[PDB]
């Protein structure tokens, strides 16, 4: 019940023979916010595609929810119901319809009692802060609102894991902290595990319990962000108290 994903000695090579991930060991705790950090080309998408089964490891394995992944068609279908994906650009995920039609599209085809669809969708919209936009056309929303609609559409299925692909995209730093604090809050109320792929090492990690730094398809650092970015954190606190001394420490 500690780890929602354990990656054990995982290797991945593309079918052309390109070695993408090497001896990856990663233990992701249930009900924490974990981020996987690194610039492009580091292998974040390759890792995340293994998590939801679109790729299968060449060597080693992944335990999801304490159990091996079942790679049959049925097993993959089951695994993806447990795992919600929020895309970088919400346009890639949203329908042109009202916020309520889009978000409720998911429940509507699972044959639930209507009043259970009602609760699920309304709770989803409250939980993402977008009740007031229930009847607004998606095409009229800000990027930030759209992203909240994407998240809400995924909450409706009650996944166990929420995976966000670069959640800082299209957002100013205060935009970023808004979305991060929203995610920290929904975990408090839902117990959902949050996994983030990002290159942002400044804001995103202040909201994380755990962090993995990747380079050329290997983990090279890991742990509590307070400890991993111990030095950046000292600087941050200095700016907070003595604005000018902290810039001589960046000098």
């Amino acid at each position: 019940e500690d780890y929602i994903l354990k990656v054990e000695e995982l290797n991945y090579n593309y079918s052309d023979g390109t070695h993408a991930l090497k001896g990856i060991n990663m233990n992701i705790k249930r009900g924490e916010v974990t981020a996987i950090l690194g610039g492009n080309g580091v292998g974040k998408s390759t890792l995340f595609q293994n998590f939801n089964g679109i790729l299968k490891p060449s060597s080693g394995r992944i335990l999801f929810d304490n159990k091996p992944i079942d790679y049959s068609r049925k097993g993959i279908m089951k695994l993806r119901e447990s795992i919600g994906i929020v895309f970088q650009d919400p346009d890639n995920q949203l329908f042109s319809a009202s916020v309520y039609q889009d978000v409720s599209f998911g429940a509507v085809n699972m044959k639930l009692p209507e009043d259970e669809i009602r609760k699920r969708v309304d709770n989803a919209l409250k939980r993402t802060g977008i009740e007031h936009l229930k009847d607004k056309p998606t095409h009229c929303l800000s990027f930030g609102q759209k992203k909240r609609v994407a998240i809400a559409g995924v909450l409706v299925m009650e996944p166990k894991v929420l995976i966000l692909d670069e959640p800082t995209a299209g957002l100013d730093p205060m935009g970023v902290s808004e979305i991060m604090k929203l995610l920290v809050e929904m975990q408090k109320e839902l117990g959902i595990t949050i996994i983030i792929a990002t290159h942002d090492i400044d804001i995103v990690p202040l909201y994380c319990d755990n962090v993995f730094v990747m380079k050329e398809g290997r983990v090279i650092l890991q742990g509590n962000p307070k400890e991993v970015f111990a030095e950046k954190e000292v600087i941050r606190k200095v700016n907070l108290r003595l604005p000018r001394i902290g810039h001589l420490m960046e000098i």
